[PDB]
Formats: structure tokens, C-alpha cells, sequence
């Protein structure tokens, strides 16, 4: 009733590659708030830009016990590496395959070029402690939206 996405079971299972070496499962996250944005690109303008927004937010997203994970389809070391120089304090997904931006519905298409383009559309959702994605932001304006999701999390936990 209130989910605004349905993910296959499956999804809630799957490996989940992190920044640092370890994996994680959305399963894993239950009993907790779970902000999950996705982004095109490691270490570019507004993907840079967008993990500073949520990293300066931390203590914000922890008042209300809720983790973060940034997502994009880059190496594990590219995560490292932008983590390392950012000072990133969430971890990254690295999801090679696509298999969480499919589940999520993030790989979207263009006509461009006389091509059919497949790439991330910049997202971002809202998991809930019974793990139901209950909000969605498609095709992210970067600025101000940390803030919005912050707000949101803060509207609905209660
Ligand atoms: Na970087
Ligand atoms: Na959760």
C-alpha cells in the first residue's frame, strides 16, 4: 500500500560490493532506515558534489539511525579511491553488473546519436526498516537534494 517501487525478493539478497571489501545485502539494512542514491560516475563534477552533500549530513541521517549508500556501476578501487579523497564516511556500492540499478529501475534509455543509449539516471529512494521503498527521486537536481531527502526520512520515520 505504501511502497512506490516493488523490487523482486530476489533483490534483497543480492551481494552488494562495498567500498573497503566487504559486502552487504539490502536484508541485511532491516530494522533500519536506508537511503539508497545512485549516480553515473565516480570522482565527476556533480557526483562528487552530490556525495558531499549527503556526507556533511551524517550526523543528521544517524539522529534518525538511517544508513546511506552512494551506488554506481564503478570498481570497487575507483570507489576506494573516491572515498579516500573525498572523506567519504558511507560506503559505496559497486554494482559492475547492474544488477541493483536494475532492480531499482535506474538504467534508462535515450535516443542519441542514431543509438538506443543506456545509462544511470541520477536516483535516489527511501527504504523503510520493513524494507518497502517508500519515496523516490528520478532524474536528481543535485543541489538542494540531500537536504530533501533528509527531510523526507524525517517526515516519514515518524
Ligand atoms: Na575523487
Ligand atoms: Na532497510
Amino acid at each position: 500500500t505504501d511502497a512506490v517501487l516493488e523490487l523482486p525478493a530476489a533483490t534483497f539478497d543480492l551481494p552488494l560490493s562495498l567500498s573497503g571489501g566487504t559486502q552487504t545485502t539490502l536484508r541485511a539494512h532491516a530494522g533500519h532506515w536506508l537511503v539508497i542514491y545512485f549516480y553515473p560516475k565516480d570522482s565527476t563534477p556533480g557526483c562528487t558534489t552530490e556525495g558531499l552533500d549527503f556526507n556533511a549530513l551524517l550526523p543528521e541521517f544517524d539522529k534518525a539511525g538511517a544508513k546511506i549508500l552512494g551506488v554506481s556501476r564503478d570498481s570497487v578501487k575507483s570507489h576506494d579511491n573516491f572515498c579516500a579523497k573525498q572523506g567519504f564516511a558511507f560506503p559505496l556500492v559497486s554494482d559492475g553488473d547492474e544488477a541493483l540499478c536494475r532492480a531499482f529501475d535506474v538504467i534508462k534509455e535515450k535516443n542519441m546519436y542514431g543509438k538506443q543509449v543506456l545509462g544511470i539516471e541520477r536516483s535516489t529512494f527511501l527504504l523503510s526498516p520493513e524494507g518497502q521503498v517508500v519515496q523516490a527521486w528520478r532524474k536528481v537536481k543535485v543541489a538542494g537534494h540531500a537536504d530533501a531527502v533528509l527531510a523526507a526520512l524525517k517526515a516519514h520515520a515518524k
